[PDB]
């Protein structure tokens, strides 16, 4: 054990930096039961959206001797609120990590990060772009058995410079309340012996954590049943009151009617309006398919048995059907991955009735394999609960079953990535959404984790935009009950980290050649126009550029420092690369479905650069932001004032980790009812702020023990596990927000 800080001194040590937060000693009860000295730390977390502590000792620690160790905190939080803490340690290269925990309320606790030794010793595939660790876990089980609570893994550098570590920060980040806890004992222990069965036997036949009985687990399918029996019972798919048919209000004023969901301000207060003239405000969930609940086993099938993807397909491999997998395939069967195939008490042979539950991916984004089989527990378990009479059955009584649900629950919409065979359900309203991929001409932000980024000038981007917007027009047939149309997904546009960061398309594109590049020949064009002469640009940006030639062969704007000359260049030139997108994307749209809302491509907290957002004003109906965040403060919002354009979310959730998942989820909870009570504050914010229109919750299904297929993701945020079970808390705290949605947003 080395002890770093017992505040026994009664000292808040001048080393510790405190930002939007009050430190002070006190007396507390510890642990092992004895009133000890702690750290109290009041963060002033409402008014600020970044509060916390930072440890930034003289000089970088050396902790270089501690090759199998771990960094400890004991923690609880006081008051009403649990604490989702991120822990980042910033070595003296600056590189860092960032784990993050929830801190509940009464008992305190103690808590670790790995600095070195077991699942960091090897810690990925190699890869940058791989944030999970080389089990394709994002975050794993323990590798030791003790009453301390691991820190998760959300991303960064596995193994830092133990040599100098530089700083420990403990932040509370956008939350809507303020936060206190007490911190003692801040000490390194040594990691006892690796448990090395900590990856074996995960999965038990049900999809269900093995190792772990927790409230609410299903032990065989009798309890299964009786579990489905008793939901069956209780849906008849009676929405909430006093809905109108497409889920708009009743009550409420009465406007025009186009047949089409559209946008009107209310009351001050942007809304939807349904196809009949009710004002009309989006709650639901997103990837109501079953696209993402398969994980990979390790096992791989040879090549020239497996259909291959078409060049002209509209649909990323994400986000296709689960691949049937046929005998000539399967008879080929063979282990990839020992680490993925112990991982699993279950998987079925061939001829047993839920081997058709197997699935094949041709890619994946990141984790230890390229390509596999995968199985679908969730799939799987659909097919136990309501048998298959003719081929497939389940799939239509869960389709019928999660309608009932919707429309129990309260919610207004099906969200995004809803499968399409739900577009003629005419119960409830749904979101469509489509991709534009294919072999166009690409440019490079600094960031491109999932892919490089559009070249929009390209001709072939608008034929491939045109044909998106053309299946999904095909998907929806001219639908009233389709609110919108999503195109794509948090595409990364520029980080707001730096200059360099946000500016990397401008910054990178000037770099090359305007000659094979159309993204870079519009930006010429554009500074040619305002400048005319390359002197002019010259004096502009202070270079020494010959001619426009000279200029068109690609300048290194890298080592300039960005006066306010070139950075208006740099936003001008984001600008239009943006409105090109925009433009392209909404016209697509328009074309084919002239009569539905375009709503955005959904901008994540860290890819809405005001420029890029202001372009999505321009053109779409609604703009669309995910964020996943405690909820929506006031100052990180601001700015939609100036915008005046209807909103939504598109993405937020919270997990917790007592119902036998390793990760909650990107927002934590302290438990299955804080998770709810963590909904309601959520929700309530998205209900006060007068420019949305609506918020989705990512996602229906808890996403596989072991990650989903695509990226190892593997969190605790659904309505439902893996058993196809609700969380009640969740529905609760769902039809409580529901129930209010349009009496508050639209009332006295
Ligand atoms: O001028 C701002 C910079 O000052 C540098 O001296 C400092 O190293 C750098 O800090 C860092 O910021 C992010 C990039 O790499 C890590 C490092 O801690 C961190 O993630 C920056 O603050
Ligand atoms: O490592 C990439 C990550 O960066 C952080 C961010 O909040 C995550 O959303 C993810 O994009
Ligand atoms: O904002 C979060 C979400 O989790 C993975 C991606 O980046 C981070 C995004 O989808
Ligand atoms: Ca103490
Ligand atoms: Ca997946
Ligand atoms: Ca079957």
């Amino acid at each position: 054990s080395h002890m770093l800080f017992d505040f026994e001194n009664d000292q808040v040590p001048s080393n510790i930096h405190f930002l939007n937060a009050r430190a002070s000693i006190e007396t507390y009860t510890g642990i092992n039961g004895e009133p000890s000295k702690g750290l109290k730390l009041a963060m002033q977390s409402k008014q600020h959206s970044y509060t916390g502590l930072a440890i930034v000792p003289e000089q970088p620690w050396d902790w270089s001797e501690f090759t199998s160790a771990s960094l400890y905190f004991d923690i609880v939080s006081v008051g009403d609120h649990s604490t989702q803490f991120y822990l980042d340690v910033t070595d003296q290269n600056g590189a860092v990590f960032t784990r993050s925990i929830d801190i509940p309320v009464g008992k305190m606790q103690s808590y670790y990060a790995k600095l070195s030794g077991h699942d960091l010793e090897v810690p990925d595939s190699g890869d940058v772009n791989d944030l999970n660790l080389a089990s394709g876990l994002r975050s794993n089980p323990p590798t030791w058995t003790s009453d301390d609570r691991q820190f998760v893994w959300m991303w960064g550098v596995k193994n830092l410079d133990l040599s100098g570590i530089a700083k420990i920060s403990l932040s509370v980040q956008s939350a809507m309340h303020d936060k206190t806890v007490i911190i003692d004992n801040i000490r390194i222990q040594p990691n006892p012996p690796q448990d090395e069965n900590f990856l074996v036997g995960l999965v038990d036949e049900f999809g269900q954590n093995a190792k772990v009985d927790y409230k609410g687990k299903i032990h065989s399918l009798e309890e299964l049943h009786a579990a489905r029996d008793v939901e069956l019972a209780e849906l008849d798919g009676k929405p909430m009151p006093s809905r109108s048919k497409f889920g708009g209000w009743l009550a409420g004023p009465k406007l025009k009617a186009t047949g089409y969901f559209r946008t009107e301000k209310i009351n001050g207060k942007w809304m939807l309006v349904d196809p009949e003239g009710y004002p009309y405000f989006a709650t639901g969930l997103d990837i109501i398919r079953l696209s993402n609940s398969s994980t990979m086993t390790g096992y791989d099938y040879d090549q020239a048995t497996v259909a291959q993807r078409s060049a002209d397909d509209v649909t990323p491999e994400d986000s296709k059907g689960l691949m049937a997998v046929s005998e000539k395939s399967f008879a080929t069967r063979h282990l990839a991955s020992p680490t993925r195939a112990a991982m699993f008490n279950w998987l079925p042979d061939y001829d047993h009735p839920l081997a058709n539950h197997y699935n094949y991916r041709r890619s994946a984004h990141s984790g230890p394999l390229k390509r596999g089989e995968a199985y679908s527990f969730y799939s799987a378990n659909l097919e136990r609960k309501y048998g298959e009479t003719y081929p497939g059955s389940y799939l239509d009584k869960w389709r019928e079953v999660t309608v009932d649900r919707m429309l129990n629950w309260g919610f207004t919409s099906l969200g995004n990535w809803t499968d399409p065979a739900y577009y003629d359900n005419n119960r409830i309203p749904f979101f469509a959404n489509g991709w534009v991929i294919g072999d166009f001409k690409t440019v490079s932000s600094g960031a491109d984790f999932w892919g490089a980024m559009p070249d929009v000038f390209d001709p072939e981007f608008k034929v491939r935009a045109m044909e998106t917007a053309r299946v999904v027009s095909e998907e929806i047939k001219n639908s009233p009950w389709c609110v919108g149309v999503f195109i794509d997904n948090q595409k990364s546009f520029g980080r707001p980290d730096s200059d360099k960061a946000q500016y990397g398309i401008p910054i990178h594109t000037l770099g090359r050649p305007s000659e094979g590049v159309p993204t870079r020949q519009a930006f010429s064009k554009l500074l040619k126009a305002k400048y005319k002469t390359i002197a002019a640009l010259n004096n502009a940006w202070g270079l020494k550029l010959s001619s426009w030639a000279e200029f068109d062969l690609g300048v290194d704007v890298k080592a300039l420092p960005v006066t306010d000359t070139l950075r208006a260049d740099y936003s001008m030139l984001l600008s239009a690369y943006a409105d090109q997108y925009f433009k392209v994307v909404h016209g697509a749209v328009e074309h084919y479905m002239p009569n539905h809302l375009y709503l955005g491509a959904r901008f994540p907290d860290w890819g809405m650069p005001m420029e890029v957002v202001k372009a999505a004003a321009k053109y779409a109906d609604v703009v669309s932001y995910n964020s996943y965040k405690e909820g929506l403060p006031k100052q990180k919002w601001a700015f939609l004032a100036e915008l005046d354009k209807p909103s939504i979310i598109g993405e937020f959730h919270i997990g917790a980790m007592d119902h036998g998942s390793y990760h909650p989820g990107l927002i934590h909870a302290a438990s299955q009812a804080d998770r709810g009570e963590m909904y309601k504050d959520y929700m309530q914010s998205v209900i006060d702020n007068p420019y949305f229109v609506g918020a989705h919750w990512f996602q229906y299904m808890d996403s596989p023990l072991t990650g989903r297929a695509y990226d190892g993701e593997n969190y605790n945020v659904g309505f439902v596990d893996v058993t196809d079970t609700p969380y009640q808390e969740m529905v609760d705290a769902a039809k409580e927000v529901n129930a209010k949605i349009y009496t508050e947003r639209l009332g006295s």
